[PDB]
């Protein structure tokens, strides 16, 4: 009788105890800035559906980053302006500071205040255990406090984590594909990069929650401590789901697939086949010998689960020994 529903672990009612206007995206009425406030400095780079520029707002002077948004649907920009102005203050969150629409072509621009140019994915191949550690539990800084707030990121990869690692500060960037959680709501699994989705997109199981974005985080963390960028490197939908299985084994795959009554496709079955898990040791060479640890592999392993309602939620994670010394530096400073 079709798939069998599902609930998040943790803040699963958070959106419900709220007023109706926190998530109610559609409802917001959108206060537009001027745009005659900022001038382009520079190009800084580019995505799928925006330009990124550094500016300056002209008004105080102040430095900005504005993102100019190729055309998209008036809904998903207005779910995604409440979700960062829902976020604005939080913990490693970027901080929007503006909306604004050209005066001749309307078109959109999210303005946000100024951090480092330097993308994560630039140097998370050559961290440091430590610095892997460190990093790791400053996104989980962000995941938790989102997903406390009944939000879904939907889009975690390297990509999408800025550093500036003369303060070892960072930031969770581009909300675009971020939504609200709402216990029984059917989402769309055209989210997340190949390489980050999780088991639940790529067996069109739509009930997903925020442990979504934990099993991208363990895609992130493996990338990291073995040195393989990406780890599951899927050449298309089906191929990313034969790759995790043939890490971690098809048996507890089927067993997700039956717990939630998900009718696979008849011939996506006979392409899985049979694989045996392997062991995470399997992954370690002399080269990233120094990046694993029994609580690195203990930790990954807790992470990278089928049953989304397994994975480690984001305090979980942070309460892991992984960042016991992590957690004690974090005290003093
Ligand atoms: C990697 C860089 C070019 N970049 C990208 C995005 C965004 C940035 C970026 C930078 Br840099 C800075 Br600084 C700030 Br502040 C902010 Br906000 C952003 C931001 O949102 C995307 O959203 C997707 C495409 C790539």
């Amino acid at each position: 009788s079709g798939p069998v529903p599902s609930r998040a672990r943790v803040y699963t009612d958070v959106n419900t105890h709220r007023p109706r206007e926190y998530w109610d995206y559609e409802s917001h009425v959108v206060e537009w800035g001027n745009q005659d406030d900022y001038q382009l400095v520079r190009k800084l780079g580019r995505g799928k559906y925006s330009e990124v520029f550094e500016a300056i707002n002209i008004t105080n002077n102040e430095k900005v980053v504005v993102k100019i948004l190729k055309p998209v649907k008036k809904k998903k920009i207005k779910r995604e302006i409440k979700i960062l102005e829902n976020l604005r203050g939080g913990p490693n969150i970027i901080t929007l500071a503006d909306i604004v629409k050209d005066p001749v072509s309307r078109t959109p621009a999210l303005v946000f205040e100024h951090v480092n140019n330097t993308d994560f994915k630039q140097l998370y191949q050559t961290l440091t255990d430590y610095d892997i550690r460190f990093y790791m539990y400053e996104i989980l800084k962000a995941l938790d406090y989102c997903h406390s707030m009944g939000i879904m990121h939907r889009d975690v990869k390297p990509h999408n984590v800025m550093i500036d690692h003369e303060h070892r500060k960072l930031r969770l960037i581009d909300w675009g594909l971020a939504e609200f959680y709402h216990p029984g709501q059917e989402y769309n699994v055209r989210v997340a990069s190949r390489y980050f989705k999780g088991p639940e997109l790529l067996v069109d199981y739509q009930m997903y929650d925020y442990s979504l974005d934990m099993w991208s985080l363990g895609c992130m963390l493996a990338s990291m401590i073995f040195r393989k960028e990406p780890f599951f490197h899927g050449h298309d939908n089906y191929d990313q789901l034969v790759r995790i299985a043939k890490v971690l084994g098809t048996e507890d795959l089927y067993d997700y697939i039956d717990k939630y009554n998900i009718e696979l496709d008849p011939r996506f079955n006979d392409i899985l086949g049979r694989h045996s898990r392997k062991r995470w040791e399997r992954f370690v060479h002399s080269e990233n010998q120094h990046l694993v640890s029994p609580e690195a592999l203990d930790f990954l392993d807790k992470l990278l689960r089928y049953d989304h309602q397994s994975r480690l939620t984001a305090r979980e994670a942070m309460e892991h020994p992984y960042f016991y010394t992590v957690v004690k530096d974090q005290a003093r400073m």
